[PDB]
């Protein structure tokens, strides 16, 4: 089990992701793989993402 993107602070609804917002941790269930962090920068979340929440594909606008 590989590391996922996890929120490093509360990320408000509709906020564009920045690097300070995204830590990487081995969690279950699996979220977006950690290697995607630099590619996620600039993309908005479609809901608030509390600190410690695993970031999932469905939470990111325009993510495939």
């Amino acid at each position: 089990n590989k590391a996922s993107v996890v929120a490093n602070q509360l990320i408000p609804i509709n906020t564009a992701l920045t690097l300070i917002m995204m830590k990487a941790e081995v969690v279950t269930p699996m979220g977006i793989p950690a290697e995607e962090i630099p590619k996620l920068v600039g993309m908005q979340v479609n809901r608030a993402v509390p600190l410690g929440t695993t970031l999932m594909p469905d939470m990111v606008k325009n993510y495939e």
